[PDB]
């Protein structure tokens, strides 16, 4: 048996959204954003269990929307994404799960096929993430000039990301803060598998991102 | 001082879609992809004229789907985006527009808001583009080994991109090849106004993009 557990990150504050309420708890088509990806995991046969990571003040709001035997616990997040990840790893330690899938709840439109593909792709290498080839010109702003960044081999890292539990754990053993989990895992000399995603995997990050999420949400269920 | 013309670029081959039909002419909800941005320009009061740049053998396909006076013409593109843009500039010499707005037809879901907002903001420096702040971890591949790009100040550059006519002309007049038109214009020492857009401005570039195009099309 090789238990696969999914970690749903929903402890962030969504400061860049400029709303009262963290983005993951905004309603679209009558459900909170975090519910969309949650039920992809609950309907997914590749997923043996789920951990939802949120801030202490959101535990009840979550508890009252989630009744499913696959949910192993609601777990207190940290002040950062990486700390929220670590908090989940400590909770999962008692279960000794073989593989772990991590996903930003703010990417709500997660497909079944992506979950299973990233997990089997993590079986072979130890580490994998959904990703997307760049399709735009890319730039950096330096003191009122824009640098045009070279584009060959550039990819947006999405989530889900999936790892053998021991690898991801080993990578967080000494703390650290990163945007994602492939970065710390790679520091161990582990190759990161890229798995073709699509633009539905975008992260609701800014106020403008809501128009699009409502549009997909209308079609979803 | 005024006329604004949108240059709608539709002369690409879309070779990364791995179709046999360029993505601009793919049928979504009974309409070809170029029809969508086209109608935004047509329905838009900020736009006095439209030039459509396409490949010679697709001319009649484009003509057939033109139902409006506002379309000034159909120009034959070139083998690169830059060359296709230059093709249109030449055609427009006779129209003497004040500002030109250039837009990738493979970015189908353009809004009114952006067409006018991009043009307003092009007036201050003579150059502006729709842009989108990065919101993903970003990486570069280097032979079965990836590298993490620093994210500070990183934007995805979109279209529409609008310029004063004269300036764009000056940026292209010695030829050249670039992914967009802000880069050559900046080389002339012009500051580029970034205009905040949204993810609906994505460009249908890969096969995996079509589903999302279909979802949004159902709502137009
Ligand atoms: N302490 C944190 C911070 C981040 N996240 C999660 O990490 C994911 C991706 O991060 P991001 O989009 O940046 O979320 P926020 O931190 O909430 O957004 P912002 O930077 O605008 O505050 C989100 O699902 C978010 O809830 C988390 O679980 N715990
Ligand atoms: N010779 C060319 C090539 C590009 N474009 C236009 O530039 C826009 C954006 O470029 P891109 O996505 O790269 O289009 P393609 O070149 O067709 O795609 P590919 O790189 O796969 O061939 C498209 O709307 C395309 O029609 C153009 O008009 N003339
Ligand atoms: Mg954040
Ligand atoms: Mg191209």
């Amino acid at each position: 048996h090789h238990m696969n557990v999914a970690i749903l990150l929903a402890a962030g504050k969504g400061e860049r959204m400029s709303e009262n309420v963290p983005k993951q708890f905004l309603e679209i088509e009558g459900r909170m954003l975090f519910e969309y990806p949650l039920s992809t995991f609950l309907k997914s046969e590749a997923i043996d269990g789920v951990v939802i990571v949120t801030r202490r003040e959101w535990f009840e709001v979550v508890e009252k929307r989630v009744f499913h035997e696959k949910v192993l616990g609601i777990v207190e997040g940290g002040d950062t994404r990486s700390q929220s990840v670590r908090s989940a790893l400590e909770f999962l330690e008692k279960f000794s799960p073989s593989y772990v899938l991590v996903h930003d709840s703010a990417r709500p439109f997660l497909r079944k096929k992506h979950v299973s593909e990233v997990l089997r792709r993590a079986r072979e290498t130890g580490a994998a993430t959904l990703a997307l080839k760049n399709s735009d010109a890319l730039v950096r702003v330096e003191n009122d000039r824009i640098e045009y960044i070279p584009r060959k081999g550039v990819y947006r890292i999405l989530t889900p990301q999936a790892f053998s539990y021991e690898i991801l754990k080993k990578a967080h053993e000494n703390g650290g803060e990163w945007a994602d989990d492939t970065e710390p895992v790679q520091k161990l000399g582990v190759k990161i598998a890229l798995v073709e995603g699509d633009p539905l995997c975008f992260k609701v990050t800014f106020k403008e991102d809501l128009e699009l999420a409502r549009i997909i949400a209308r079609e979803w269920e």
